[PDB]
């Protein structure tokens, strides 16, 4: 056991225009994570195509991971960022999580990961896109895998948190 | 116990261009709310991107909450309102509902909330956007959690209700 | 008991540019009607936003009802018609059906209704939009709740029906 | 019952610009055909609206049938073709199938049919659109109901088939 | 007994503008592969229409296969490539896999295949599109059916793989 149900993770890492913000879901075979993984892959639309995360072509990360963008992709520059530095970052994060035991190795062939990726339209430095997404994805997985933050923990610190875009 | 099935809530709070109108769904692990939560997160389209509600980046509200817009988002101003004052409002409403016992604390880690939010394209006051959405979301949760309004109650007062845009 | 599975209803009522045509689904908790209700509410697109049908803000009809448009909504005029006269009509039809026992009162809190609404882009009379949709929605519910028209009934009268846009027949 | 599981049918009938090509799914209550029927009806997008197939308004065909277009519908001419001659043709094909026993009469009230229809943007003859779609839909139903063509049959004749758009 | 759960395959084959890259899912009746197959066929949008893979019209490959594009289809040239050389290639790959026993013949009538295909907008040689997609689809099926690459294998070689658009 360990990851026996759907868990949701999230994390924002970085700064500048390359800042990464990952919204993530992970779950086992037979769970809604598997259903959304399949429903997600077959459904592409203009500006939003979902693809399997791969460390490189012919080397997908395992557990199977589906990546989808949040910001509308209007040109090749945006498409390559999403499926170049960000994809490699997300995929390496997933595989490093397995290597480090965060995602148990003996569960990796029966889990599905869904990763929502943020790339501001002014992002420019590939190295940062790749690093921040690697870090945000890894943090999201670590959190999701432990069901964190627990509701009691969020309740306790809700009043001290600061949302960047809050009216205040 | 208490929230053992899918419940739907709704509420309109506020006035002017910042008026809030929330269409909401809440349900437990294993229910259609969990399925729609996962199917919803992976599917973004131009003008409509769905994201996890967070009190602030790195502090999502629990229960896991998915937010989606009703009015087409054409620019950054609209995007920030939806995912700034409204998001903070929605997320705080969810966490305050947990703190206040409306959503039992011992159920918060196994529930999913889906929140449709309205922001007129002429909305301008962030403070109101945030406050009205916080209030509308809280009201919708309170209602949904009690399965209100009950059908018998709606039937009794259907003839005296006034829809602002109705012909008659 | 009564509405124990997914049922589909349809009806065209009215004339002129305000003519209503409703494509409807109703089903209980645990059925695909509930799944489509949830999957439908969270998924909005340009020109197509789905909302809960309400008699008025703060007074949604019960059973829970999801409304979706068939004709692309390009401006506020169209949006208000869909979620003004038509919404009020759809919602009242659902609530009147409960009041009249068409939808048993003791099942109303555990059912879901999905309503596809048609409003021609030249529709103009709000009173008609509201009335026709109320009438069409009510007819669709009554039909769906009884699983009508039954297949044997459609089979028997297929040759005499006349489609407004067919080549012939 | 005969049709206890999801079956897929397909058929191309006709020629010229009115040629019909149907991709079809049929299945019983409780199957993925019923789920896709419901998920399909509620989800309309620009250029693609799905509707119940009806022999005529106020007379839908039974089994319940959902129709969806393959070619983007940009104007009223295309919309009326799809939901006029083709709709009537599709709906009559379903009803004639029931009348002829291809779809058992005692199963017709508990089945769902999903019909993808093709109408080239240069199609012009309503009579042909109606006839070809009626014929293609009926052939697809007949094939689907028997699970044909069986895999062994396709395997045997794969080398002699000719795709009109293949390189060879 | 061979293919009892959902498996995911992927492969990139070829070069130049016709290079093929397949993201594939295969699964049995009753699995999320069947659900996504049905939900996928009924849902078409501008630039993205999904169709059954056929060796030729009136001869679909079996197991039932749904094809969907990754690159927005803006004109007939792109549409024909996707549903001509690529479709024939994908469908023949599926049928050859059955003939060769990769997909057991006695399981072929109860399996569903989902194929995401890539065709760069500058692709021009139909013969290559067809051949590369045939080989990439066949490789993806072979991999998927064996649950390959296994997580342990990806972990072992993650550091030596090279992604074309990211790199590290
Ligand atoms: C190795 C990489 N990662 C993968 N990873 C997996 N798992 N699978 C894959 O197939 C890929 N590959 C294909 N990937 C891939 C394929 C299609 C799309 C979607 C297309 O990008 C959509 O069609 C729209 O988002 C673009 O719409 C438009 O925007 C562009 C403007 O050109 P420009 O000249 O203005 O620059 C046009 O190409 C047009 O299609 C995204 C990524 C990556 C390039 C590439
Ligand atoms: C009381 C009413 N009923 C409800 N009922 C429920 N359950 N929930 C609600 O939030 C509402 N309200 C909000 N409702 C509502 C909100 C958004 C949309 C759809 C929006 O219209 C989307 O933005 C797109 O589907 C269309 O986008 C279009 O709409 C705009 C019109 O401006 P205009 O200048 O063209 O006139 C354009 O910007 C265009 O992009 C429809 C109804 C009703 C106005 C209103
Ligand atoms: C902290 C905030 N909340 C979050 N909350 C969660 N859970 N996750 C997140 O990633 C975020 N962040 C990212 N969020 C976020 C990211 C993308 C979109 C969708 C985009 O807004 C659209 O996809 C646009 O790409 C298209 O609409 C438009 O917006 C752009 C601005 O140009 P301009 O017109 O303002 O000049 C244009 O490209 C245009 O296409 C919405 C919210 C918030 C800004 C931000
Ligand atoms: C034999 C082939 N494979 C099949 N395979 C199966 N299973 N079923 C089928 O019906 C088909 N056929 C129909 N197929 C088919 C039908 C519609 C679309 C999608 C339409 O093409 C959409 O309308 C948009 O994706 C295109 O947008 C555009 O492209 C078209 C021509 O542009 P152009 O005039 O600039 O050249 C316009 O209609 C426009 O809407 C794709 C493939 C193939 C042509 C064809
Ligand atoms: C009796 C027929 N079959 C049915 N069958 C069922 N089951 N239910 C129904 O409601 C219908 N009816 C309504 N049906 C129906 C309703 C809306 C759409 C969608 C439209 O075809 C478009 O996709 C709009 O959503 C976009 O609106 C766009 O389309 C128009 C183009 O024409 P134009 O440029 O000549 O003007 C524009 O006005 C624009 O607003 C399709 C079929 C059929 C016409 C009609």
């Amino acid at each position: 056991a360990k990851i026996t149900k759907v868990q949701v993770g999230e994390a924002l890492v970085g700064d500048g225009n390359e800042v990464a913000h990952i919204d993530l879901i992970i779950g086992p075979r037979g769970s809604p994570a598997e259903t959304a993984f399949c429903n997600g892959l077959v459904n592409n639309k203009h500006g939003f195509t979902s693809l399997l995360a791969v460390i490189a072509p012919n080397l997908p990360c395992k557990p199977n991971t589906l990546m989808f963008n949040k910001v509308t992709i209007n040109d090749a520059r945006q498409a390559v960022q999403m499926f170049g530095p960000a994809q490699h970052g997300v995929a390496m994060a997933v595989q490093d999580a397995v290597a480090e035991g965060i995602i148990p190795a003996d569960e990796a062939d029966d889990l599905y990961v869904l990763v929502g990726v943020f790339i501001h339209w002014e992002a420019a430095d590939d190295a940062k896109i790749q690093k921040y997404n690697y870090e945000a994805t890894k943090l999201s997985i670590q959190r999701a895998v432990n069901g964190e933050p627990k509701a009691s923990v969020v309740t306790e610190q809700r009043k001290s948190a600061t949302h960047p875009f809050a009216a205040n």
